[PDB]
DNA sequence: TCGGCTCGCGCA
DNA sequence: TGCGCGAAGCCGAT
């Protein structure tokens, strides 16, 4: 709808109807971010059009009970810098608390609204909460793909078996889509607080919080600064210093080699189409660019690929076939060990380097890309079963990770734990042919011992 | 009916 | 450390 920068393909219907004379009101919920935003963009496009102002609204569910403080804090002080962020372009932003089926909607009609926008999430409660809102109301509703570089309903129209059939298909549409954003044009037509919300969160997640011995905080808050402003410093210091390096690194945990943007990413305080158009004209290793965007285009949009064509994302139904009946084959083998999720959640298994990388996730709320492989797979060894293991992972990761509760962790998880884009590989007791690791192969691929001692 | 897929292992 | 191979099931280009 309108627009010369602007490819309509990011955006598509979700309702039809009569736009009203009112505000068009862009319910921001994946994307947490003002600058290169396309759902944003698209927002400020169509209320131009129809000379009405753009607004923004968040609805704070009550999904944070189920996360701890770690994230809770996190997403929070990223809204308090984003909300000054609006404001210096004169766009109000409304915090609203509830379910958002119910006060999407009743924002809609109290405000008068003409259209309605939102971003998207392949994740099943969005979906729920989509549908409930259509219900709801009778102004246009759209949705835009701020995410990915690529819209996730364009790049592929079905469930992608291996990340080498998805790769031509993405690269083949980046000349299109890959390109650079225009600025968010303030608004010319003039028309909850965030400090109460963040202390009346904490106070209610407070008994659940990570505790040493001593109940001091397991959780450390200064590795990570939240806010887009803060997430742009990350991205230019991984360029300069560390993407060079990136290629041969990659998998060293010893090494802080990373680009430590999973955080500001799962908020979408950072696109990643703005790191991948950075990286592109960076000039540095043809090596580490390639392995880099290999990881935050394929890797990270097949991600958003399995959720929204497998609904199942989280579950043993979602893998494939060869991978149930090997897992199902091998349900009564002996386990060489059992562990509960208090167990595995607390450290205390017989595994130096599993703990050391279950320690890392507890104090520093992201575990190295290279250990998650390993953490995830060795559950899968230690449980009583298959569902199990599933779902102890996804607990421990969504509880802990600041990056957690993301289509790139069930995506991650569904790998480890199910084969999920990968292939079969030698046949063993419990595991059958899951792809296998072992603390003998971490040892000859970087110093285990190193990375035991930084964690305990 | 093939070719090639994001481990462990033996060997420089 | 870096390389080549093994062990596995299957997509997709034909
Ligand atoms: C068991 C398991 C669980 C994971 N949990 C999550 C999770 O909860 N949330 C999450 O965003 N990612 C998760 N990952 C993927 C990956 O581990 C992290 O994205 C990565 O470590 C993030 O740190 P980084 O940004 O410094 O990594 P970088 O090496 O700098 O990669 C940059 C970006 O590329 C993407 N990316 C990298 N690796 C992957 C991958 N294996 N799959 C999909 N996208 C990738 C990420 O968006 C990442 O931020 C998980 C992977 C596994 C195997």
């Amino acid at each position: 709808p309108r627009g010369s920068h602007m490819n309509p393909k990011r955006i598509r219907a979700l309702k039809s109807g009569k736009q009203g004379d009112g505000p068009v009101v862009y319910w921001m919920s994946r994307d947490q971010r003002a600058e290169d935003n396309w759902a944003l963009l698209f927002s400020r496009a169509i209320a131009k059009e129809a000379n009405v102002p753009v607004v923004v609204v968040f609805c704070l569910t009550d999904e944070f009970l189920e996360a701890g403080i770690r994230q809770y804090e996190f997403m929070l002080k990223g809204l308090q810098e984003l909300e000054v962020s609006l404001s210096r372009k004169k766009i109000p932003s409304f915090f609203l608390r509830g379910d958002p089926g119910e006060k999407i909607s009743r924002f809609v009609k109290d405000y008068n609204a003409g259209t309605l926008v939102t971003d998207f999430s392949p994740l099943r409660i969005k979906n729920q909460w989509i549908e409930k809102v259509i219900s709801g109301i009778s102004i246009p509703f759209f949705e835009v793909d701020a995410h990915n570089v690529v819209p996730c309903w364009e790049a592929s129209q079905k469930h992608e078996y291996a990340a080498h059939t998805f790769r031509p298909k993405l690269y083949a549409l980046l000349p299109e889509f890959l390109e650079e954003f225009p600025e968010l044009e303030p608004n010319s037509v003039t028309p909850e607080t965030l400090s109460d919300v963040l202390e009346t969160g904490v106070k209610a997640l407070l008994p659940e919080r990570a505790l040493l011995k001593n109940k001091d905080p397991l959780f450390e808050p200064w590795h990570f600064e939240p806010g887009e402003k803060a997430a742009k410093k990350v991205m230019e210091s991984f360029i300069a210093d560390r993407l060079d390096s990136y290629g041969a690194l990659r998998n060293d945990p010893t090494k802080n080699m990373l680009s430590n943007l999973s955080p500001y990413l799962h908020f979408g305080q950072i696109s990643s189409q703005r790191v991948v158009l950075e990286v592109e004209k960076a000039e540095s290793n043809p090596g580490s660019k390639k392995a880099f965007l290999d990881e935050i285009l394929i890797w990270k949009e097949i991600s958003d690929n399995f959720c929204y064509y497998n609904p199942g994302y989280d579950g043993f139904e979602s893998f494939p076939s060869w991978a149930k009946e090997s897992l199902n084959a091998h349900r009564n083998d002996v386990r060489s060990h059992i562990y509960t999720l208090e167990e595995f959640e607390a450290g205390k298994t017989h595994d130096p380097l599993w703990n050391a990388s279950q320690m890392e996730l507890l104090s520093t709320g992201k575990m190295h890309g290279y250990t998650r492989m390993y953490w995830a797979k060795k559950i899968l060894e230690w449980s009583e079963s298959p569902e199990k293991a599933l779902e102890i992972a996804i607990c421990l990761n969504d509880r802990y990770e600041l990056d957690g509760r993301d289509p790139n962790g069930y995506a991650g998880i569904a790998w480890s734990i199910g084969g999920v884009h990968d292939r079969a590989w030698g046949e063993r007791e419990v595991t059958g042919k899951i792809r296998y690791m072992s603390y003998e192969g971490c040892k000859r691929k970087f110093d285990v011992k190193l990375y035991i001692e930084k964690y305990s």
